[PDB]
């Protein structure tokens, strides 16, 4: 991948304060992208925006939405300031999520259960809604939804996480079916990647053999550039 | 399939028991010697299948009233003690209470029906399931079902909400199905397309007549509650292959 793939794109980007979302941000803007940075926490946004700057020579965006408490108006308006400054999206990673519990479905707590699909699932949904419109502005656009291994197959103890990837994963194919010959929409599943969502999840695991957010970039980029034109409606393991 | 001792002395609750296919799965559960717990949300519907039930069987069920739109945690904890008190288990639990919500492009879904949908469909699905897990721990192989559609297997135009509410239901199924491994029965059904006023909604030019209706796809309804299924687990079953 040529280090110009996304020159001239305009591509948002949920969870860019932390983690993977941190991590697509800096590296879309290091392949030449205008990045747009969405969080729920200025401080932290503003610290992401300043080392990209430092990095690239550009000073990326930030927008605040808190996904759990942001209504269907709150999405829409950001929608609005988005259209102030950019004629369009050519690319929306939603990446934000919210793990949860992680315990058997007889302890799981249901208040952080409704946080779980509020986020993962509402949320995203309501933003995705009031995003189509710039997206499909643009030549080619991309969504892309952040799966997990429990989106595809439930295993123990994975509760709210589980079933809102899953449901993920059915938002993505029906808007994928909906869109087709308009828009990509495809999954991401990361696999297990060195941020502080896979360490609560998992105590005991070694991070450092764990491959970083950076290290399972190629398929990020891929999805956003021109060789993932053709490709829409699956979901891509980041590790197969 | 079966023989009718089959349910002989099972006792199975039923949601979305005042209508359509759940309506029917408790009748039809009844008639084969079980006995049934209906739960719904509307009092005279509920009362009506009820005494229906009897005039056919001679024991008539206990219904009781749940909004899964507006339940919490505690609604569902006290029907379950209110449940444990008359009943010393629960051989089955159908989860057959449904949402539909707005059938149209992901660009005009409504916000409050798809949070209603998803409430309805995953959350108080999820709080009630929790509530009754212990009753059907008491089982010697109890059996818990959910209600799955085909577009919570393969997410089509148009179906918003609810195809998102049923790969949930898949995916929160497969959970529990790991969990309760040799504990449990833990499947999901996929009814097809079957005549009742859902449907409709869906399909308004549809003709009705042109579908099966709940009683001619209770086999596997019947299946899964009894002991010609007990190593299963994990599955989801078409109540119509094709
Ligand atoms: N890391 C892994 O091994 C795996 C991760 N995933 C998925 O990858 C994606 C990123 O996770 P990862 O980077 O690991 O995790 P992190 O927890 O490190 O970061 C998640 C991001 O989501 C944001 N977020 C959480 N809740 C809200 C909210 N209510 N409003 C706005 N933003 C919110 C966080 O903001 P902030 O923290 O700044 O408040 C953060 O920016 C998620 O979809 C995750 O579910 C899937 C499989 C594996
Ligand atoms: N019919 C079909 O072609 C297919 C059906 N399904 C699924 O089968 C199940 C049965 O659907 P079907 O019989 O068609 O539908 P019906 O609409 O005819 O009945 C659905 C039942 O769920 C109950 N319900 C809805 N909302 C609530 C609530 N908030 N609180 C308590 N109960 C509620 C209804 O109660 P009430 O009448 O009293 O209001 C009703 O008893 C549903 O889960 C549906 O998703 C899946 C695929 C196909």
């Amino acid at each position: 991948p040529k280090q110009d793939l996304l020159n001239d794109r305009i591509i948002l980007v949920t969870g860019a304060s932390d983690g993977i979302g941190r991590e697509a941000a800096m590296t879309y803007a290091r392949y030449g992208a205008t990045v747009i940075l969405l969080g729920r926490n200025e401080e932290k946004l503003r610290q992401v925006a300043s080392h990209i700057n430092e990095e690239t020579g550009r000073q990326p965006q930030w927008f605040i939405l808190d996904l759990l408490t942001c209504t269907s108006e709150d999405c829409q308006q950001l929608a609005q300031r988005i259209a102030v400054n950019y004629p369009r999206l050519d690319g929306v990673l939603h990446n934000a999520g919210l793990l949860g519990d992680v315990c058997p479905m007889s302890e799981q707590d249901p208040q952080v259960w409704q946080d779980v699909m509020q986020v993962n699932v509402n949320a995203t949904f309501m933003l995705t809604q009031a995003l189509l419109p710039l997206l499909l502005k643009s030549d080619a656009g991309s969504l892309v939804f952040t799966s997990s291994s429990v989106g595809r197959q439930g295993r123990a103890n994975w509760g709210a996480y589980a079933a809102s990837k899953f449901a993920t994963e059915g938002m993505m194919q029906v808007l994928a079916d909906e869109y087709q010959q308009r828009l990509r929409v495809n999954c991401i599943n990361p696999g297990g990647t060195r941020t502080a969502m896979r360490a609560s999840a998992f105590p005991t695991e070694d991070p450092q053999k764990l491959k970083t957010p950076a290290d399972i970039m190629p398929l990020y980029l891929w999805l956003m550039g021109d060789d993932s034109r053709r490709k829409t409606g699956m979901t891509f393991d980041a590790q197969p």
